[PDB]
């Protein structure tokens, strides 16, 4: 990534690896090591993502929001 | 939240998202992105919550206590 | 505890809460909020404990060791 | 290890303990406390490893890469 990965990776049901970067992105990486998508936050992602039972990816940023991201990489909502 | 979310979210059995803020709150957020409740601690919550088998939410604060919070957002106990 | 809890709590099979303190202890706390035991390390425990399938508690210290602690609070081994 | 263990240990299906060190290694430790292997990264491993369903070990370094490591300690891939 463009920054330190302090974020601890979370693993989807299909083996997708979700991890925050200090570069401000949440990364979705396929088991093959190819980018699936990256989600632009406003701040460093030191928070380790969590995966809901419907596959939703939750993670906090230094931009003060908790992000809920759809498995396809589109914002579901952000909580300030 | 009112602060950085370094806290890694934990997910309840019903999909509730629990996460600490540097603003001193533990947040319970519904899958829909609406606040369920927030619990006021004395310090930054960098600790990532854990969920007991009875649904109890455990998390540490920079105020030096480990908090046990009922799913309804009321204090069960704090350990100094 | 005697310090900040940056350590994220881990939950045993019986509901025991394991958490590191910057005070240098790993704490085992019963679901009732009473101390079960505390294990003295040489350094801050920022590491979040993990629980093996046999109930062994693993956690790192700023004293440079990974600790394996028996459920009864006695050292199994430490890896430098 | 040669450094602080801020990395939270992850546990394999066979009970293998995976943990990052600030010394730049990911360590695989047998339940008996003997080194299985250590994987050399370019930076501090503060990230807590995660284990895929095929046993792959994922972890980020301060060297900016997310590492995918085979259970036998050989690099599968790294994502910058």
């Amino acid at each position: 990534t463009g920054g330190s990965v302090h974020s601890s990776p979370a693993i989807g049901q299909d083996g997708t690896i979700y991890v925050g970067s200090n570069d401000h992105y949440l990364y979705a990486i396929n088991p093959n090591g190819k980018l699936k998508w990256k989600f632009e936050t406003g701040g460093s992602v030191h928070s380790s993502p969590a995966i809901g039972q419907d596959g939703t990816i939750y993670v906090g940023s230094n931009d003060h929001y908790l992000y809920a991201i759809n498995p396809n990489g589109k914002l579901k909502w952000k909580f300030e």
